[PDB]
């Protein structure tokens, strides 16, 4: 027993762009010589396994060679690269000296040499004048390479054309090409019959077919359609058993590529699809498709009305409307602009979606999702204070929203119950991004903004601030939700700011606040932004890890399976019962502003 | 109730020299005291307070004039130096205010409306400063201080190594501490948790080498130097005194605040460099591990460590051009050097004179698996399961990068000294596309997949065919398809695995896997389906197998080879010396990567 020798033919660097530039020589032959070669090939144990198409390129490519009476065609020890077929004559083959075979015409020999550069095991020498056919290894692999690649890519442009097959990689689709079966039918043969159960899919590669169908059990079948090279039928079968709804009869000599479901199934994001569609709907809306039907809120910078589509009254939206003269007077152009940019680009279940903006010469219009469950501040007003477990639910929704915004480098900067709205399920979402800003990581911004009771001390002190300011506000929010009032507040803003600067540890916490809640509040309202929980290595995950949030069903909240603490009554998309009544803005409309600074609204 | 949000005007360029109004020391001390008396502004830091003091400007008002009228919008904060004013609201007199008191400071946060009227009772001298100039001070000094701080850090080796967003949090926790002349910042022998960076001044570092003698001068450290590193990794015992030589400020950080904010396998960046300065003559040949169609594989040893042995495959350059196999040797080098898998022999580097190519690889002294199979006859089911598992891992690595191996057989499986099997010989390996096919007839006859024989095109699924052959040979001592010559062997292969009567030696699960690996149609072979090679690891035969222990090298191999030394070639057959005439030279240039 001795080690086995590896062998190799010449490598290949041959692709689809080379099919047109290789050359397969053609030598004309009598039909009788072509069937002699065809029979000889089909008699060889190895070559009879090639495809009849490829066999009949080989016969066309073999060339004539004649030897006299006592000539030697193969020398033992020589290297071989040719396979031969004898036409006329007879030849005797000898090894080291023994007379081995004697073989006459119509037999293939030397065929190992079309696999690789063999050493010949015997010498074959003529006896009578012989006519041979030959093809050498290089041209045989060129046939195999060219025909195989042609057939393969032909198959894959057939599959790429089927809708059931459009959706899948180039890979995988090439295993599918290798699982096709070619089936040929003669004229009048039924490929498929109405009412038959089927598991096979058909693609017509050659010929044409007639699609007949009896509308009745006992009408005779009526003509319907004709399908040709490129058409398919039976696609229903690749998802399950298909009841064929028509006969398909071969109108001529037909070849189809056939695939059944089991071989298919052995080889087992709608993002720019789903959300691109919503974008189109909102894009071809004008301001003139809405009616104002009620008022959801009144703010410092704009009124928020409930609006209804004139053409689909199921579809209502919240519309924030801002006076342009007012935005210019308060010098808030870039704050409104970032409200638009950040809210439009945010895709968070805990942030109200901004679908688009409109504009006329007096107002800017922000069209967002309506949340008819109610403003959290009015709910806190009506109830006084929220239980520990109720506050935990709403605080968690803010925390999820902050996890999304802060991960994209965005500071929110106006947390407060007036800016938390309940949807119809009772889930809280952030509105009002008028102070939100996309800042760097590790960079700081300097605008003094917020709502006094909620402003972080580093904003008051003009020291620079970042997303950690939001965690300070989160602590204020918890304290207010749990007791009904925020911890820092005075009769005028300057007094309110001065109390904030004295810090959270100078406040006597009411006994209402559970120990874990008080602990989290104090860890969120540290004076130094670098000491605040949420601004450390693990970011917001440290807040979700606190004792107070231990036990909380974070993933039930994220998956929307968590039952909210307060279920709002919303009877219809028009139901504003969960909101206060507001009087009409009966003031004179502001001056027009066609300066152009709002070109991007 | 219900609260309204407020906002100042939003707003980098260094081009803004601040205005300066000269002031008496008395007037500058009057302004500073007033600021430090105001509940809000007393919380700003003193550096900024003296920029504000230097930047506010003088204003004079006459008798009976209003400095502020209720209802106006404010943007100025004031401090009076001389005079008296009356504060009124809706005509009611609230108070009288004298010099040295800040008022109107709400207006430096945002445009507040004034809540009261301030009217002079006499001539009045005030200082005032605008919001849109207070913001500029706070921003400028704030950004200047910040970028200065982080340029102090990053110069520290203990820092530098971590993202910038982190070090800007680190800058925000450094505490400025000032020391006067002769003050000891730190003393030798003290236990400390603080790290220091000198921002102003310089210090003398003294140290007594004895308790008996006296602290000698050692060093002088100045603006930019640091000390007390070691304290940010744990308690540091100070190795010297640091005394302030002048008025000194240092930025100080203790370990607990450091750790509260914080919380790179450059070893092949290293070991790759080492292999680069080697010449093809720093080695000795010790013996020969094998002889192949291309060339001998010799064990070679580095002259300088003798601990370090390697396998070196040597190929006759024109033997390769004779066989027209240049582009296969190119892919052997490319793929084996680029492969990083514990189940594939590493190719560290290439050499070449112009007559030979030299492939320097990891030596595996456990022995050729074919020689072990030769000596033992056949492997147990569990023994074969181990070696097949290493091949499967190797194929998982190669096939996941689009590379077909194409010469699996026991002659190409080598055991290392632990007994773990690895693939050698990548002469037929090729990086082909995904879903693409290649056409070169190559392999070893008993192992060649039928789609290679028939020239139908092949891809990595051919390796799964060979894997089934391997299992069959390991389990029985001979492969399933074999005849007295090639062509007979190839014709038997074409008749398929189901025409072979399996010996009863082969367990049912193994036979099932072999037959599932050697399907004629490559799209039917286990490993070529949706889950890829993971389907093979899922088979009944591999159920119970410790795949994760194998990958971690904790699984005990079925055969532990005796290797006494890195020079021990006992586990290999002996081969005679390469005594034929040297081949001709080849400077064609196809060996560009020598
Ligand atoms: N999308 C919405 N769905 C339901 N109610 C909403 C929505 N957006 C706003 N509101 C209500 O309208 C009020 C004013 O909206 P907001 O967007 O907060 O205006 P503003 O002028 O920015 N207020 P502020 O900036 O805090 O002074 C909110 O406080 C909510 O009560
Ligand atoms: N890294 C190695 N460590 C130890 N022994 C090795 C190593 N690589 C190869 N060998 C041995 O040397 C023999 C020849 O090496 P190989 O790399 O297989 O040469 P080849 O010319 O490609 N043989 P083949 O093409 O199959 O005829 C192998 O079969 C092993 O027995
Ligand atoms: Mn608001
Ligand atoms: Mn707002
Ligand atoms: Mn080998
Ligand atoms: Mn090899």
């Amino acid at each position: 027993r001795t080690k086995r020798q590896a062998i190799s033919a010449e490598p290949t660097a041959f692709d689809i762009q080379d099919l047109s530039h290789v050359t397969l020589p053609f030598y004309p032959k009598s039909p009788q010589s072509k069937d002699l070669i065809k029979e000889a090939i089909l008699d060889n144990d190895f070559m009879k396994n090639l495809e009849l198409s490829q066999i009949q390129e080989i016969v066309d490519c073999m060339y004539p060679v004649e030897y006299g009476k006592d000539s030697c065609i193969i020398k033992e020890g020589d290297v071989g690269s040719l396979v031969y077929v004898m036409e006329d004559g007879k030849v005797e083959v000898t090894k080291e000296g023994v007379k081995l075979c004697t073989m006459g015409p119509g037999k293939v020999f030397g065929e190992l040499a079309i696999l690789y550069n063999c050493t010949r095991t015997a010498t074959v020498k003529t006896l009578v004048n012989v006519k041979l056919w030959a093809i050498d290894r290089q041209c045989f692999q060129t046939i195999m390479m060219r025909t195989g690649l042609i057939k393969h890519t032909e198959y894959m442009e057939f599959l790429k054309s089927v809708p059931t097959f459009q959706s899948l990689p180039e890979e995988i689709l090439s295993k599918l090409a290798d699982v096709l079966e070619e089936t040929h039918y003669e004229n009048g043969e039924y490929i498929i019959r109405q009412g038959a159960r089927g598991d096979t899919f058909f693609i017509i590669s050659k010929g044409t077919v007639n699609v007949t169908r009896e509308d009745s059990p006992s009408e005779d079948p009526v003509f319907l359609r004709t399908l040709g090279k490129g058409d398919w039928f039976g696609e229903k079968a690749l998802q399950g058993e298909d009841v064929r709804t028509a006969n398909v009869i071969a109108a001529e000599a037909v070849t189809c590529l056939v695939i059944d479901r089991d071989s298919f199934k052995h080889l087992i994001a709608e993002a720019k699809a789903k959300y691109e569609a919503e974008a189109a709907f909102f894009a071809n809306l004008k301001l003139s498709d809405f009616n104002i039907i009620d008022t959801l809120g009144v703010g410092g910078f704009g009124r928020v009305e409930l609006v209804q589509l004139k053409s689909e009254e199921s579809k209502t939206f919240a519309m924030k409307i801002l006076k342009k003269r007012h935005i210019v007077d308060t010098r808030q152009q870039e704050h409104i602009r970032s409200e638009k940019q950040i809210m439009q680009g945010a895709h968070s279940d805990f942030i109200v979606r901004l679908y688009r903006t409109f504009k006329d010469s007096k107002y800017l219009y922000m069209l967002m999702e309506a949340c008819l469950g109610g403003e959290l501040w009015t709910i806190l007003r009506d109830r006084g204070s929220f239980e520990d477990s109720t506050t935990r639910f709403y605080t968690a929704c803010v925390v999820e929203a902050f996890a999304y915004l802060h991960s994209k480098g965005i500071i929110y900067r106006d947390l407060k119950p007036e800016n938390l709205i309940l949807d119809h399920r009772g889930y809280a979402k952030l509105v009002d991004f008028g102070f939100a800003k996309k800042i760097g990581f590790g960079k700081k911004t300097w605008t003094f903004c917020g709502t006094p009771e909620y402003v972080a001390p580093e904003i008051i002190l003009n020291k620079g601030h970042d997303i950690s300011a939001d965690y300070w506000s989160l602590g204020i929010l918890m304290y207010e939700l749990l007791t009904g009032s925020p911890p820092f507040s005075g009769p005028d803003p300057m007094k309110t700011y001065n109390i904030i600067l004295r810090g959270i540890d100078m406040i006597e916490f009411p006994k209402k606040i559970a120990k874990n809640a008080a602990n989290l509040i104090k860890k969120l309202c540290r004076d130094n932004p670098s000491e605040r929980l949420g601004n450390l290595k693990n970011g917001v995950k440290d807040i979700q890890k606190h004792k107070w949030f231990e036990g909380f069903n974070w993933e039930g909240l994220r998956k929307g399976t968590l039952t909210p603490p307060i279920i709002p009554s919303v009877a219809s998309p028009t139901d504003t019962s969960n909101f206060d009544s507001f009087p009409e803005d009966n003031d004179e409309p502001p001056p027009d502003d066609n300066s152009g600074w709002d070109i991007d609204f």
